[PDB]
């Protein structure tokens, strides 16, 4: 069993990159992280900071959820990013991604001991 901090690094950090260099980098990244498994996850967004950097965010600007809940946070800074949507024509399990390199705040909800983040919310 992943712990939701695993989970959130293996679907969320990419700190091997400072930004996609290509359109084919959501195809690719969403395999390798095995987020095409079973069924096309959806929606993803990639990280291009430090785990350091990212983990920071839970001491950041407290804001509300999606969902409601409090325990979410964004960036006072913005971040390099990757935004991954999976096209419309897309069909498991040839899952297929538009890519779109940004530089956007993130906002991640954080839970633990230590506080960290657990599952990514939005980009702004």
């Amino acid at each position: 069993k992943e712990t939701a901090a695993a989970k959130f690094e293996r679907q969320h950090m990419d700190s091997s990159t400072s930004a996609a260099s290509s359109s084919n980098y959501c195809n690719q990244m969403m395999k390798s992280r095995n987020l095409t498994k079973d069924r096309c996850k959806p929606v993803n967004t990639f990280v291009h900071e430090s785990l350091a950097d990212v983990q920071a965010v839970c001491s950041q600007k407290n804001v509300a959820c999606k969902n409601g809940q409090t325990n979410c946070y964004q960036s006072y800074s913005t971040m390099s990013i990757t935004d991954c949507r999976e096209t419309g024509s897309s069909k498991y399990p040839n899952c297929a991604y538009k890519t779109t390199q940004a530089n956007k705040h993130i906002i991640v909800a954080c839970e633990g001991n230590p506080y960290v983040p657990v599952h990514f919310d939005a980009s702004v």
